[PDB]
């Protein structure tokens, strides 16, 4: 079966991603994705509950990210879900959902762009 | 558009669907889906990274929920990802992400069941 | 990193599962899904154009599938989609768009159900 | 609670963009993408068998697209699944799957791009 989760999200990156390299000089981008729904007999329809997800997206794909999109870009992302766990300074165990990302691009709905393949 | 976020999940129940009634008289159960991935040249294959989600959903359809699903049932799960805040004794922000369950059933992958409509 | 297309359907079966057995042995369900969508000011939401998809399902979930899944029933099935290339009477090809489900279950969105491992 | 059917779709794209314009003004891009999955001891992943389905766009996203993407290149699809009813050259109904396309963007997996708003 191999049962990882997957998702889809559309939405706006908070800020410019993250880049970093690790231990093993592996590169990693860093973004968080808001997104907005909406909901309709209101009149017009209206906004809504803003969805804040951290992404993690790991190697050459990275640095294509890093160098593509900016603070406020709306993006296109399928990936997989992971539960993060770690500790306060006082020991309180915290969890966090993120993402990790399997593909990710710009949106075409409201732009363009120039692809520049390899 | 209205792009609410949406994720299919598979997995167990941690337990017995916890099922409460709010002010306004309304159902809700509560529970959770640990959803184990797998992965492959390792001889065979290998469990994975253990994903909990903490599940919510409402009316009519919990009720189904609650007298249907026990502790450690198979289940497929549609829906909606909700943040949800709130803050400790000592007035830190806590954010979690939760699901809204818009379609939840178990799984005849591994069982059988007895249809009850209406 | 894979990538068969996976989905997820909600909707009706349309009739009492086809259950089969290869002579190599082996079961095998189809079905069809009728997911029906309740997607201007007259109400609400009201239904509007359902669509139709064949699933096959193979081994132990077909028999499970089978016994306890009967025409009218609503289901939530995750799946990849699979092109199968047909040939009609008259030749052609006429190729078709179909699912590979990898779990179903019945929705307990307007039903109880007891289970049995 | 609605329910078209949504689909993700990661593949490449058969053909430049087709974009055509209706005589009541509206814009509309049609396009096909090739899901080739990477998913027997002979290495680590193979390609296999791929998928393709027909996409359409509208309205801006349409424009948006046709300017800004090509023959080959790899894209990210949000949509809806569509049945549509054909009618062939000798008859029968022959009716076929689609995708209404919501969002859509090239996949920065192997590439760069800059944007514009």
């Amino acid at each position: 079966m191999a049962g990882d989760t997957t998702i889809t999200i559309v939405g706006n990156l908070t800020a410019d991603p993250e880049l970093r390299f690790t231990p093993s000089g592996a590169a990693v981008a860093n973004f968080t994705v808001a997104s907005t729904p909406r909901i309709y007999q209101t009149g017009e329809w209206k906004d809504g509950e803003a969805l804040f997800l951290r992404c993690n997206i790991w190697r050459e794909a990275a640095e294509n990210v890093a160098e593509s999109l900016t603070r406020g870009a709306r993006v296109i992302v399928s990936g997989r879900l992971k539960q993060r766990s770690f500790e306060t300074r006082e020991g309180e165990k915290r969890t966090v959902i993120e993402v990790e990302v399997d593909e990710i691009g710009p949106s075409l709905r409201y732009a363009t762009a120039k692809v520049n393949k390899a």
